[PDB]
């Protein structure tokens, strides 16, 4: 397996300058001729011209209009094509070929494939050479122009990059459309689509320069009327980079479309984003509530690339998170200022501490810019995304926004129509932050370790007050734990978010402070502390870390009931369930371990459940927020703090203290619940989809929250309200309805009754799947077996094969049956979709990620099954070496 390796970086020996495609669309093949004007490059040494080309079948090529003979001129071995250097010519030159493809059968769904009626390409990261030949990196960059031609009736709207030029019939009922795209760009960015597509359009009129652009969102004509929101959410996008960051769109119209079969959530192809149905449809009676949220973020994400990745791009792969941190960062700075909730940032933060530190733990920790990679599609994960955007997040927490937005803004002027590397955007806010310290000599040398180092660091603190001196002290330490990426760690430039809250009071004691820990430990002294203080540490969780805060429950409380930052106050309440959590579990182990026949577990606070219930009563507080407070932390997140986790203990334990709170508070979610109904389902809106209303949402997951409380408690009469449920118009409400009704005998009813709501709607369908998937159901493997055999079948569509098998995953006490037959069913999945889809068989791999982490029977049983998908004769590279790297061979 060939293994490239970052500081093995150099630049190309040739240039591609211009790209002239014609591509020809047939019934069962796709025609693609290619001419490439290319260059001798300064560095180049007189070596053979090699061509990346994957599964192209050659009908000819030339060079200067001479065909080469292959064998004596050139070799082609279905993955490079070679072309002898003395055949090669020293100065300018024309290469061309003609390749035949085959989109209906590339179920991988990279290069160029059929989406039900739709032919679409994705080309990122090494897709173009599924294509045509060409050399296949972001570094080659070239001017395009590009013929489209298909059959009419089958494919009326023909689309790529840049302007539409010409349109023209074709004898046979063909016809052809032309699209010139003179900026240069990589080949990544290539897009192409054909079919019969229907759309809405706006003109949006930019902020400075008022350039009028056309705005147009596509999709098949089923599902034309979901498409209002997407085409809100991109002029929301468009307004936000103009008024944030003073950034302008640059061309004269921009695209979105969807399609039915997608590996991921959308693509940021120039001028002509591509999106999983999944993440640009959505209408009130077919969509839950997650749609919008999911929409919003995934069109701004698509619409923020067009700085940062397309006018700006790469040097190189190994740059992926100064693109995809740097864009997913700038999401959630829109998407936190369009909701106006502070649920938006605690879920981001949500995530990063359950999937994120969960990958950075694993076998498969690696840093935000890896050292070396062998797939490209296996690149692309949560710690170049999510921990990306957090590390890219820190230099607005260090620099403050004025600064910050200096520092951007330099970073783009200096690197607009160019390639560029993480060392780049650290220097435009090195820059700022001499500015800032008014001190050149200042630097972000250090900070650069957030891009080479692997791992969570760990913060602990110690406290003292001096009552006399007034005079309060925080000692901070940071650790990171060795991995197999570096034997020594060394210590990271960490801003730490502070405040200082007076418990007589519940005031700020300090105006808006950030320590910069840059040493292994350090120690920050405040005068004039007139009272021993809480402190309230990494607001808005101001660096990636694991924090220990050395608090007492009481203290947590506190801060949970009276501090001002949100992040703090649910971190706090995580806090406090964690030491819960591994106190019972302890406790569980020890019963089980020693066979006891009786055994005394410690009971859940009481003054945090007289907390937890003070904030619930609170009318003035937010419902999004109270929805968090009433869960405990996910799996994912707990399983970090665990070792040899044996799941049926950690189940025991979470239904202990579920069932300890809901003693207590049971009345208490039931009045919510009932008081809640006449806001959170309002339908004044219902009919209106550019009407969102995200705290309305949230009241809606509140309730939604609260009644799987009371149907797992058997809440007396519950089952009434959850057939009343079962009639709202929200699918929100319906769905819920369902999965909450797995406690009762009504549940197939319900089963029904939701499928005969669903099955009309691609997207809602999916959304049936998860919700059955994920039913907390003693036969759950029957159900599963019952959806394969009705209504998942042998779907290749990846958003149907995601949601009936990942939620069911996520089953605490089912999927880790002690049999290992969830295992075995997982990994059964994964071989079969490997066959079709490398890239999706290694998204089903996730519930492995945690396996060394399990108790000794379950890890056994998770390595049997990894070794027996690593001795299919037929394996996939992309998953051979996925599991190669999960199981430390
Ligand atoms: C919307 C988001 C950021 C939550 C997840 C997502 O859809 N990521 C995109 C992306 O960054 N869009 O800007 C993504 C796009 C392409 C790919 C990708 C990489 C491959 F190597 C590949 F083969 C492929 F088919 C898709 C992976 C992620
Ligand atoms: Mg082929
Ligand atoms: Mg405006
Ligand atoms: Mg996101
Ligand atoms: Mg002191
Ligand atoms: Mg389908
Ligand atoms: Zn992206």
């Amino acid at each position: 397996p060939k293994i490239h390796y970052r500081k093995d970086y150099k630049p190309s020996g040739f240039i591609i300058n211009q790209v002239t495609l014609n591509i020809n669309i047939h019934d069962q093949e796709t025609i693609v001729r290619s001419v490439l004007d290319m260059d001798i490059s300064k560095h180049n040494v007189g070596e053979d011209l090699v061509f990346d080309g994957v599964g192209l079948k050659i009908n000819e090529i030339s060079i200067n209009n001479k065909k080469l003979v292959e064998g004596e001129e050139y070799t082609y071995d279905n993955e490079f094509l070679t072309i002898f250097s003395k055949f090669v010519p020293k100065s300018k030159f024309a290469f061309s070929s003609e390749v035949i493809i085959h989109p209906e059968t590339n179920y991988a769904l990279t290069g160029l494939y059929k989406s039900k009626n739709i032919i679409v390409s994705q080309c990122e990261a090494t897709g173009f050479r599924r294509i045509t030949f060409f050399i296949d990196r972001p570094d080659m960059m070239a001017k395009y122009d590009v013929t489209v031609t298909a059959d009419k009736e089958k494919y009326p709207v023909l689309l790529s990059n840049g302007d539409k030029v010409n349109e023209f019939e074709i004898p046979g009922g063909r016809h052809g459309a032309r699209f010139n795209d003179p900026p240069l760009k990589p080949c990544y960015l290539f897009a192409v689509v054909a079919g019969d597509l229907k759309h809405l359009s706006a003109t949006y009129i930019t902020k400075y320069t008022k350039k009028k652009v056309e705005l147009y969102v596509f999709s098949e004509e089923k599902y034309v009327s979901k498409l209002q929101w997407a085409l809100e959410c991109l002029k929301k996008s468009m307004a936000f980079d103009e008024d944030y960051f003073g950034l302008e769109y640059d061309l004269s119209r921009l695209n979105l479309v969807a399609v039915s079969d997608f590996n991921v959530g959308a693509m940021e192809n120039k001028g002509l984003n591509i999106f999983n149905a999944n993440s640009l449809l959505a209408s009130k009676k077919n969509s839950i509530d997650f749609s919008y949220a999911r929409i919003l973020t995934v069109v701004g994400h698509e619409y923020f690339h067009q700085y940062t990745g397309n006018r700006v791009t790469l040097r190189d792969w190994f740059q992926l998170t100064l693109k995809e941190g740097l864009t997913v960062h700038r999401e959630n700075l829109f998407s936190e200022e369009m909701t106006k909730t502070v649920t938006t940032r605690l879920s981001h933060v949500d995530l990063l501490r359950s999937v994120q530190f969960l990958e950075d733990s694993s076998p498969l920790s690696h840093p935000i810019r890896p050292e070396s990679y062998v797939s490209m599609e296996n690149f692309y994960t949560t710690t170049v995304y999510d921990k990306g955007s957090e590390v890219m997040r820190m230099y607005l927490t260090i620099l403050g926004e004025e600064y910050y937005k200096k520092g951007f803004d330099i970073y783009i002027k200096k690197n607009d129509g160019n390639t560029a590397t993480c060392e780049d955007f650290n220097y435009a806010m090195e820059q700022a932050y001499k500015m800032k310290k008014a001190d050149n000599s200042a630097n972000l040398n250090q900070y650069l370790l957030w891009f080479s180092q692997s791992g969570t660091p760990h913060v602990s603190f110690k406290y003292n007050y001096d009552a006399e001196k007034k005079q309060y002290s925080i000692h901070v330490n940071q650790y990171t734990k060795p991995d197999e990426n570096q034997k020594e760690k060394k210590p990271l430039f960490i801003p730490i978010s502070v405040g200082l809250i007076n418990p007589e009071n519940g005031k700020e004691m300090i105006s808006q402070t950030t320590l910069e820990l840059t040493k292994e430990s350090d120690t920050f002294v405040f005068n004039n502390i007139a009272v021993k203080p809480i402190p309230s540490l990494f607001r808005g969780f101001s660096a990636p870390v694991y924090i220990e805060d050395q608090l007492t429950d009481e203290e947590r409380i506190l801060l949970l009931k009276y501090d001002s930052d949100a992040f703090v106050r649910y971190n706090s309440c995580t806090n406090i369930y964690m030491k819960q959590i591994l106190m019972n579990y302890n406790e569980f182990l020890k019963a089980k371990n020693e066979k006891l026949e009786s055994f005394q577990l410690t009971p859940v606070n009481a003054q945090f459940i007289d907390a937890i219930k003070y904030l619930l009563e609170d009318p003035h507080a937010d419902a999004g927020f109270k929805s968090y407070i009433v869960s405990l932390p996910q799996d994912r997140y707990i399983i970090n703090f665990v070792s040899n986790l044996d799941t049926d203990v950690l189940a025991d334990t979470k239904e202990y203290i579920y069932k300890q709170i809901g003693d207590k508070l049971n009345d208490v979610y039931y009045k919510m619940f009932k008081s809640l109904e006449a806001k959170a389902d309002d339908l004044t809106y219902f009919n209106d989809e550019s009407h969102v209303d995200f705290d309305q949402m949230n009241m809606r997951t509140l309730r939604n929250t609260l009644l799987s409380l009371l149907s797992k408690a058997q809440y007396p009469n519950i089952l009434n309200e959850i057939i009343e449920h079962s009639k709202s118009p929200y699918p929100s409400n319906w769905l819920t309805s369902l999965s909450v009704s797995a406690y009762f005998d009504k549940y197939f009813e319900l089963y029904d009754k939701t499928y005969k709501l669903s099955k009309d709607d691609e997207l809602l369908l999916q959304e049936w799947l998860k919700t059955v998937s994920r039913s907390d159901r003693k036969d759950i493997y029957e159900i599963l077996k019952k959806l394969e055999n009705e209504v998942l079948k042998d779907s290749k569509n990846p958003n149907d094969i995601r949601a009936v098998y990942l939620p069911f995953t996520n089953n605490l006490r089912r999927f880790h049956d002690i049999s290992g037959k969830g295992y075995k069913l997982i990994a059964e999945v994964i071989t079969k979709t490997d066959k079709f889809n490398p890239m999706v068989a290694t998204q089903l791999c996730e519930p492995f990620k945690l396996w060394n982490k399990l108790d000794t029977k379950r890890q056994e049983l998770m390595l049997n099954e990894m070794n027996t998908m690593l001795q299919e004769p037929q394996i996939s590279n992309n998953l051979k070496e996925y599991l190669l790297r999960l199981t430390n061979k």
